[PDB]
């Protein structure tokens, strides 16, 4: 297991434009295209991202290319953020993947707002952090995914992704 395999489980793989859990147009392995309700806007974002006129459908190689860029962007967002970077630096590699997962799903600004959870993670108070992380819109709206990510923070193991 690694961050790529973890996010591939959590986001799935779909080669045609679809709507994500929040109703937003998305493609590939959780590549958000736009928050606009306009399918035409989503299609224009897709063509710009891929560099060709798509019919709303991409190949698996194209999906994996966007995915690599998106994982990279999540890491860069963590490293450039004054609240996320010290927490990331304090974590082991498994828990770092858990943080990248959150940033991939919610963005740098959203995760940086989890001030109390981030403090508990920096303190390595894993059970307390797990309780605090669940008191969130994130957990209530995507509880099975959030439970997997939280278990990863709680244990520092890949147990929540093993039989998946
Ligand atoms: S991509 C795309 N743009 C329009 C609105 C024409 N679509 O119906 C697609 C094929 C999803
Ligand atoms: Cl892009
Ligand atoms: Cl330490
Ligand atoms: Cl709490
Ligand atoms: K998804």
């Amino acid at each position: 297991m690694n961050i790529f395999e973890m996010l591939r489980i959590d986001e799935g793989l779909r080669l045609k434009i679809y709507k994500d859990t929040e109703g937003y147009y998305t493609i590939g392995i959780g590549h958000l295209l736009t928050k606009s309700p306009s399918l035409n806007a989503a299609c224009s974002e897709l063509d710009k991202a891929i560099g060709r006129n798509t019919n709303g459908v991409i190949t698996k190689d194209e999906a994996e290319k966007l995915f690599n860029q998106d994982v990279d962007a999540a890491v860069r967002g963590i490293l450039r953020n004054a609240k996320l970077k010290p927490v990331y630096d304090s974590l082991d590699a498994v828990r770092r993947a858990a943080l990248i997962n959150m940033v991939f799903q919610m963005g740098e600004t959203g995760v940086a707002g989890f001030t109390n959870s981030l403090r508990m993670l920096q303190q390595k108070r894993w059970d307390e952090a797990a309780v605090n992380l669940a008191k969130s819109r994130w957990y209530n709206q995507t509880p099975n995914r959030a439970k997997r990510v939280i278990t990863t923070f709680r244990t520092g193991t890949w147990d929540a992704y093993k039989n998946l």
